[PDB]
This record gives C-alpha cells, structure tokens and sequence, in this order.
C-alpha cells in the first residue's frame, strides 16, 4: 500500500515535519513549568514593595511565553511542510491515474459508468488528505504528547497521577467513539428528511399545473409540514445528542482534573509538592484535552477513507488487453495503403457474431462505401482497422502486413476519423478545431476553418473563436458541428480517412451543404478513403461500393454496375431508401401547410 | 428581522437559553476564583503533614469542577434548547414560503427557472441557522463574557489590565477577518482549478474516442497536470496562510498572558496581589481565547447568509396577479355550466395577440370541440378558462357572470382536465391516482382504476399498486400515463371538462383505444365536456364544431353539416389531415423494411 516515496529528498522535508512535530510538543510541556516555577518565585519577602522585578524571573516569564508561542509556531511550521507533501502526493497520484485510464481498452472504458469514475478518482485523492492528516496533525502529536506527559507524571508526581491520566485519556476515546459511531443514526435520518421534504417542494413547483387543476395545494402543504416536522425532530435529536456528548467529554476530564487538584493537595500537605506543583498537574494534563476534541470526528472518517484510497488504487490493477507485440513495425512510410480482410470474423460477446467471415480489399488512393440495410456490420470496420478491438477469426492486414503487428500507436497515427457525432470540448472552438493537431501554426487553424467554410459560424458568434461550446457552454448546430469535425481531420492530415455516416444530420438541407464541402477537400488526392454509409445515395459517386448483409459480404461493384446487376440487393436498398426520401419529403411538406394558420 | 418573537409562549423557551447563556459565563469566570483560592488557601504551615485534608477547601476544589462541568452543561443546554427556537423558525418560513409561491401565476412560475427557486430556499435555510447560530451561540456569549471580565479586572485588578485585555480583543479580530479577507483569494482559486482538472479528466473520459482518433493523450494529461500543478501550488498557500493566521493568532493572546503576568507579579511585590491572583488573571483573559478561534469562519458568511437569507425573503415579496376581488361569488348550485366568450382578445406579450377578439358559446350539457391549425387560439382556451390568464380585452362568462367575479378556487374546483402530457408524482401510482380527490374511499380508487382500463397496467407491475412511479422510479407509456389522467378527473367528479390534445400519444393504436375509454365515461351525463383536438377525425361526433384560424372563430356547426358547407375550412382541415395522417402510416410502414437485418 501507500509508497508514495522511493528515491529522492522529498523524504528530507517528511523528517523535519517531525522534528518541527516532536519540537513543538517539547515546548508545548514544558510551558506549565515555566508557569509553576514563576509562580514559586514569587511567593517569598517583599517587604520593600519598591523593588523592581528580578531579571532572573522576568527571564523565566518571558521563557512562559515564548514556549507558549513556539509551540503553536511550530506545529503550524510542522504542517506548512507536509503539506508540500501531501499535495504532492495527490498531484502525482491524480496524474498517474488519468494517464493509465486512457492507456485502458475501450471495451473497459464502455461498460464503466463514467461518473462512477470520476467520483472514485476524485473521492481517492480526498481519502488521501483525510488519512495522511489523521496521522500527522493527530495521532502522532497526540500520541508523542500523551507518551511525554504520563513519562513526566511517572517521574515528577508518581504512577499514582500518570495512571489516572491515561486512563481518562482512554476513558475519553471508548465514549467519544461508541457515542460518535452511535450519534450518526440521526444525521443519516435529518438528511433523509431533508430530502423527503426536498422531492415534496419539487413536485409542487414542476407539477405546479397539475397541482392546480386539482384541489390540494393544501395537501401538498400539510404533506411538505410532514416532511418538515418529521425533520425538525431529527435535527432536534442532533443538536441534543451533540450537547450530550460534549458534556460527556467534558464531565470526564473535570473529575479527571479536579480529583488531581485532590491528590495534589495532599502532596502539599505531605510537603512534597510546591504550590506551583498544583498549577503543573492542572495545566499539564489540560493541554491534552484540546487536540483530543478533533480525534472523534473521524474513526468513520479512517474506515471510509481507506476503502476510497483503495478503490482509487484498484483502478491501476486494471490489465490492458490490446498491447504491441515484440519488434513491432512502424512501416511504410511514402506510399499510399491498402486494407485488406482475411476471412474476419468479430463481434463483442461469443452470442452475437456481427461480422461473420469478412472478406474484402480497400485499395490505395480509392474511394470505398460500405454500406448495408440495419444489422449489417458495416457498423464495426473502422474499429478493427483501429485495433480498438481485435477480431476472433482472421486477420486484417495494411500493405501485406498484419495491422497486429505494427505499432499500434504508429498505426492510428495515420488514419483520420470524421464519426457521426462529433465531440465538443468545453473550450473554446479555437482551441476545439486546433484539437486536430496541437502544433498547427494560427495561420493554419484559420485555413482550415475557412476550408471547411465554418466561418459564418465564427462571425455570427459575438465572442467569436472565444465562444465557449461543449455541455456546459453555447451549442452549435449538428452542420456546424460536422463541419468542425472535417476541420479537425484536415488539421490531422491523415493518409486514411473514414467518414463513419457523417452526415445524420436530421435535416437534408444541411446534409447537401456538408457533402459538398466534403466533396471539395478530400478528392483521390492519395487519401484512401472509406465513407460508412446508409444513406446510398451520400456514397454514390464511391470508386467502390462493398454492401454487406446480416454480416457478410454480398456484393462488391460500383454503384451503375450494382444497380444494373440483376437481382442485386444494392438495388433493393436503393429503391426502399428513395422511395423513403419522397416520403419523408413529403411528409415533411404537408406538416409545413398545417404548420401555419390559412 | 428573523422575528424569533411572534404571538405564542415559544419566548419563554427563548429566555431559557439566554439565561442558560447569562447562567453559564458566570459558571465559567468562578473556575478561576476556585482555582486561585485553592492556590491561597494551600500556602500555609501544615507542619503536621499527617493531618487529613480540611473540608474549607475539599469544598473549593468541589466548586472548582461543578463550575468547570456546569458552565459547559450549560452551554450544552443552551444549544439544545435555543435549537428547539432555530429548527422551528425554519419550519415555519418554508412553509409559507412553500404555500404562498403556489399562490403565484403560471407566467410567474414558468419565466422563474425551476431549480433556482429550490437552491433559493434551501440556500435560504442555510442562512438562517448560520445568523442564529452566530448571534447565540458565539456573538453575544463572547460578548458578555469580555464585558464581565473586563468588568471583574478593573474592579479587582485595575483598568491598567482591562485595557490591555479589550484592546488584545480588538487587536485579534481586526487582525483575523482582516488576514482572513486576504486569504480567501487561495481557496477560491484551489478549487477553480480542480474545477478545471475536473473538466478536463471528464472531457478526456466522455470523449475518450476522439482523444484516441486522434494524436494527443499526453496534449490532454499535461493539460491536466498543468491545473493539476496550478492547484497543488494553490493548496499549499491555502495550508500556508493558515499557519500564518493560527501563529499570528497565538502571538496575540500570547504576548497579551505573558505581559500581564509581568503585570501580575509587580503587584505581589507592592504587596497588593496574592500569588493565586497570578492564576486568576491568566486563566480568566485564557478562557476568553477559547470561543474566539470559531469566530473568524464567520464574517464573510455574515454576509452570504445576509443575502441568502434576503433573497429568500423576497420570494413573499412577489405579487399574486390573478386574485379574486371583495366579496366575491361562488354561485350557481346545481345547473349544468356553460361557457361563453365576449370580444376576447389575449396573448402572451401584449405586443403578439394569439386569441384576436373571439367570441362564441359553449353551451351546457353538450360535447364541443376546438379544432384549427396551428395559430388557432385553440391553443390557449382552457388556460383562459382556467383564469391562469386574464384576457386583455373582453370577457369570460359561466352562467352570466363574469369569472373573474367567482373565488379563483370555487372556479377551479369544478373544472377538470386531461392534458396532453400528464405529470407523475415521486409516490406510488395509487397514489398518483387518488390525487384526483384526496378524501376518495379506497374502493372509489379500485372503480376509477378499473373504469379507467388501468387495472392491466399494475397486474404486469412488479410491486402491485405500491410500485413507485415517477422519473426517480418506474417510467410508463404515454397511453398508460393518459389513462391515469382520465382517472383522476373521474375522482374529482368535475362539472365541466376539458381534454387538452390529450391523444397525442405518439402511437396510434394506443389512441384509438384511449378514445374509445374516453366515449364511455364521458356521456353527456349533465357533464358539458370540451375538447381541443387537432385531429378533427377524434371529434366528429360533437354536438358543436368551432373552428378557429389565426385567433378567430371562423366556421362552427356539426361534423357532417361543416363538411358539406362548401367553401368550409373545415373541409380543408379535414382534408390535410386527412393526408398527413395518410403518408404517416405509410412512412411506418417502410421504416420497417430497413428496420431489420431482412
Ligand atoms: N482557526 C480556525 C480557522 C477558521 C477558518 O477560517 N477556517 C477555514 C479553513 S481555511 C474555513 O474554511 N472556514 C469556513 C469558511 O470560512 O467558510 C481553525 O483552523 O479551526
């Protein structure tokens, strides 16, 4: 577990934390010394009430002092430093994690719930601060100081003082904790409440129509006074335990202290201790109390956050399943590629076979569609090409080499991706576009944007590249937003290029624009480019069209020469697609006349 | 003004704490008058060290710990009690808070966004327990507190120390808030920035494709690293600045003991000051330290609970629009209601006009239907019936008086509605179902369940009737969900209804059997029953047809008599639709073709 330390001098820093810790609660004991002994040095003649202060105890009264102040200095000194430890930690651990989680399949990344990452990892770090600040700001100080001060009882005033003290101090431990540990079965109750009242509230305000078309309103008051009442008794019961327990606390340490202040006058009786002595044992044992009052928060706080530091480990246990294998290949490097298939076979899960025994060639320089009817398969190339996953039967190769073979960084380096639905990023567009690639020159970016003729979106915009776009931000259109996507790849440059069904852009008008823009920058200049498509008619200009059907291959021509096969199901699916389009057109035109009023 | 003095005897609960209060400093200053006089009264001969202890002072160090424990147990008490004062004034606001926002109208409610009136008030709540905790918990108790000590020390001791005593009082809080003002620029950048190592991990985590189709990963973990870096070293200035201001914090009270101490002892050379007098001054100007390092979290939340506290307020503040005058009808008994519209001109906006000068019956006991394409008017019938809204120009009338004139509530209660989206409750459907009335008989909700063809839906529900619906629960049909709508009206028993475009249910299978559920129960039955439909298909066995077209009554008779009108719009209305609803189940069915792998 732990280890954030191996081999540096971070580890000088983690010493002088305790030395500047063990040398504060020095100068912590011995205050009530200097309190006792100036008390003694003063108890004596004066019968010349002229006399100024002897230095010797003015000495000794400064000595209270700066004792009193060097303790806490000291400890705020102890803390400053760990902390640069401390967030160190956590800026290293936060990193590391991040960067093996994309390092992680996507097969992985798919069946986790995103958010329960975020949280875990988030969470983790908290786990850190909260157990590393247990240790460090509490137990230690608080088990040195205990240590010193029963040794010093032992040895200045007897066992028969040390024994009682740390028997209070354990008294102390095993009430807070079985009342602490007792005394959440309220706040898991008040915000239990909270909530019930909170949902109630809610209802009425969304609801707020169907509220009123009823009776009610008062029903739902009466019902929310429930919630309320219910809650105000449970958070009665909080502030009434809590007076308990500070009472509890503090009933123990005043017979603690004032059966003492007993055994120390007995002491003065038997003339063994000095008056100043009863000021030592009270003051003494006193300074214990204060850091004894946090130590009672946590207990939960050490169980919970030893898990949440570790499910934050865990995450790191997670193997990587597609990995390079041994002397892997870069590989060519000035020509143009081919993809090739050898009799694939894939699909996620043994039950469901998506891609049954594929066999096909896409050839250098070319366009190639692949398109297919719903259950096709086409749904999953770009993927295998992308080794994202790898296929169970068969291989796929580039330039007669085994893609499983080259390096598979190397590989993905060279293809690009326009994907049907285009991420955002909550930046800005400037920094969304550049996102293609980090180096780009701004004169770069701005030819890019005005290729992809995004401009109009720029200027329309009032803060203009700054605009912030993503979830949290200002959305943009689905054409705007494939639009930056085209932008994106031809920042990237890639030698292979996919358009996987980039234009589902629920409106044709927009559809025509966006094929046209694509038609102008990506034209057989040496690109070999794929278009994954449903829509046969956005593909059919294709240097080759592959149609698949329930998972394999069944035609494999250009689109005249399939159309004009006979019996072709190219032709099926170019009838049913049209015949559709007139429809939804249609369709389309009629809900406009009932649109408007006549 | 919070107001925690009203009308009821809850302000002799009120006195109780403040003499708790008063009564608890007091126990408190003594601890140092017993803790002195056991010093004095131990400072004598005992030459005869086998003497038992004197009672005198058994009895001193008895008050010495029931002082100790009771000025805390009275502290404790002064909580609990003053919270049974807290919770109930919390209570008390979000009640009326809860119940008066009800009394708000529709436009009010929908411009307002929904959320921001819940964070409104429970943000408002905060700021209660936060200026009610600070006013009797810390403020006045360390007030009072400084008065009686800088009281006790001129008396006793001279205004040479209360001098030094108030002012290092002064020096310590106009050095925190001033220190703490500062330092609050480090956490407000903290977590700005894990706010954006938060956006860039989850960024990194949701698009993890993109990320991966293109360059990058180390672009976006050193993008990370960098708020990663810019919130370690912002952390560390947050535990940094903290050291200063707890050291700082201690110089204060540190320097002001020890100079007293000096201070003190002079006085035990002029003979004036016992020995004990040395603790007294010390422990009595300590035990104001205490409290005084809780009060410096405030200041600021003095302020944000001020506002969160205002702007909750200023929620009652808002005023009712729609509200009936003096003495104000409620009227006719026990005949069926009719409805009828003079030059009714309304829209949202005065500026855009949607209902322009309609005027038309509807008379009692009949079936009447709304129908028009869009820009109808039809569109906001039923909210003008409803008196949500008040036309601008002329006037609404059941039975002969103006609406206006009834008691919003005698009105609202005797209209029922099916809608076209109905709303669930968090709750149970049976429930849900019996919110129709709330005073039903169990057995009235199996009839209106059964009536309303429901009783299919909870015999295929997993938890019968006690099956939590709502969106935090198990989500139903559209068709499901519109046949509970028509079963609450049925408990309701309403005079006149109204079924707002209620079988837009996006399936039309479901519709046709939802109408024919809808035929059955709504009879004529001295019930006058209106309908807003814009498929006039679903209509066409009214008794009366109006026909609305850009926010005037245009055509209005019976179904068979409008279609043959010639030139009726009607006719063309019916004709469009009838064509729209055409192409629609064509367009069904060719979706299927592609639907499936054939
Ligand atoms: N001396 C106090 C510090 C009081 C204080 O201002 N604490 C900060 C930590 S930097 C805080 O967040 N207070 C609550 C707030 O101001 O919102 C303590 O350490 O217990």
């Amino acid at each position: 577990y732990i280890w954030p330390k191996g081999n540096n001098k971070v580890r000088i820093r983690v010493l002088i934390a305790l030395g500047l810790l063990i040398s504060a609660k020095i100068l912590n004991v011995q205050v009530p010394f200097f309190f006792k002994q100036t008390i003694d040095s003063m108890n004596i003649a004066w019968d010349d009430p002229t006399v100024a202060l002897p230095a010797a105890i003015g000495l000794t009264i400064l000595c209270y002092g700066v004792a009193r102040f060097g303790s806490v200095l000291f400890g705020e000194l102890r803390n400053a430093v760990f902390a640069k430890v401390a967030q160190n930690a956590i800026r290293t651990v936060s990193l590391q994690t991040f960067q093996h989680l994309m390092k992680l399949d996507l097969g992985w990344h798919l069946s986790r719930q995103t958010g329960g990452l975020t949280r875990a990892m988030d969470r983790g770090t908290k786990g850190i601060s909260q157990v590393l600040t247990a240790m460090v700001f509490h137990i230690i100080p608080i088990s040195f100081e205990i240590s010193v001060v029963c040794g010093i009882l032992t040895y200045q005033f007897g066992a028969s003082f040390a024994a009682i003290t740390f028997s209070t101090m354990l008294l102390y431990s095993i009430f807070t904790i079985k009342t602490t540990a007792w005394r959440t079965h309220f706040r898991r109750d008040a915000n239990k409440a909270d909530n019930k009242a909170a949902s109630v509230a809610l209802d009425s305000l969304i609801n707020f129509e169907a509220v009123k078309y009823f009776n009610n309103e008062k029903y739902l008051a009466d019902k929310y006074n429930g919630s309320l009442m219910n809650y105000r008794d449970s958070q009665i019961k909080v502030s009434q335990s809590l007076a308990f327990l500070n009472s509890g606390q503090n009933l123990i340490f005043t017979t603690a202290l004032t059966a003492m202040m007993y055994m120390g006058c007995t002491g003065v009786i038997g003339g063994n201790l000095t008056v100043g002595d009863l000021v030592l044992i009270n003051q003494l044992v006193f300074q214990l109390s204060v850091p004894l009052n946090f130590l009672g928060s946590v207990y939960r706080d050490l169980k919970q956050s030893l898990i949440d530091m570790e499910t934050l480990f865990k995450l790191r246990k997670n193997e990587v399943k597609i990995k390079n294998a041994e002397r892997p290949l870069m590989l060519p490097e000035n020509v143009p590629y081919d993809i090739t298939f050898e009799n694939v076979t894939f699909g996620y899960h043994p039950d469901r076979k998506i891609l049954k025994n594929a066999s096909f060639t896409i050839p250098a320089g070319w366009k190639t569609a692949i398109v297919g009817s719903s259950g096709s398969g086409k749904s999953t190339i770009l993927k295998l090409v992308f080794r994202f996953y790898d296929p169970e039967s068969g291989r796929i190769l580039i330039n007669g080499r085994d893609i499983k073979e080259y390096d598979i960084d190397a590989l993905r380096k060279v293809i690009g991706v326009v994907p049907q639905d285009t991420p955002l990023f909550n930046d800005t567009i400037w920094e969304n576009v550049k996102f293609g690639r980090i180096d780009a020159t701004d004169e770069e970016v701005i030819t890019v944007v005005e290729k992809a003729q995004l401009a109009p979106l720029i200027k329309k915009l009032p803060q203009g590249f700054d605009t912030i776009v993503g979830e949290r931000g200002l959305m943009i259109s689905g054409g705007e937003k494939q639009r930056l996507a085209i932008a994106r790849v031809l920042l990237k440059n890639a030698r292979i290029m996919f358009f996987d069904e980039a234009t589902s852009a629920l409106d044709t008008h927009t559809e025509q624009a966006l094929l046209r823009t694509i038609r102008d920058n990506f034209t057989s200049g040496s690109r070999t480019s794929v278009y994954i498509a449903h829509r046969l008619r956005t593909i059919a200009d294709a240097d080759k069209i592959i149609v698949l059907d329930n998972g394999r291959v069944r035609e494999e021509g250009k689109h005249l020469e399939l159309l004009a096969m006979p019996g072709s199901l190219y032709r099926e699916l170019w009838t049913i697609q049209e015949d559709l389009d007139h429809l939804e057109n249609e369709l389309k035109d009629q809900q406009e006349l009932w649109s408007h009023p006549q």
